[PDB]
């Protein structure tokens, strides 16, 4: 439900939809919105949109 802790991307992503955005391995993705399944909205070095959380991972380790 709209998390705060910034998650780090473990892999890059190539936007395919109209509201989808790309990603960058090692880039700190700041989630801003969420939906269902492994998909949610976030921000990456500027690029803010929708994308699969599969390419994202906590920043604990």
């Amino acid at each position: 439900m709209v998390p705060g802790r910034s998650f780090m991307a473990v892999k890059s992503y190539q936007a395919q939809a109209e509201g989808e955005i790309s990603l960058s391995k090692g880039e700190k993705i700041k989630v801003l919105s969420i939906g269902e399944g492994g998909f949610w909205e976030g921000q990456v070095k500027g690029r803010v949109g929708w994308f699969p959380s599969d390419c994202l991972e906590e920043v604990a380790n």
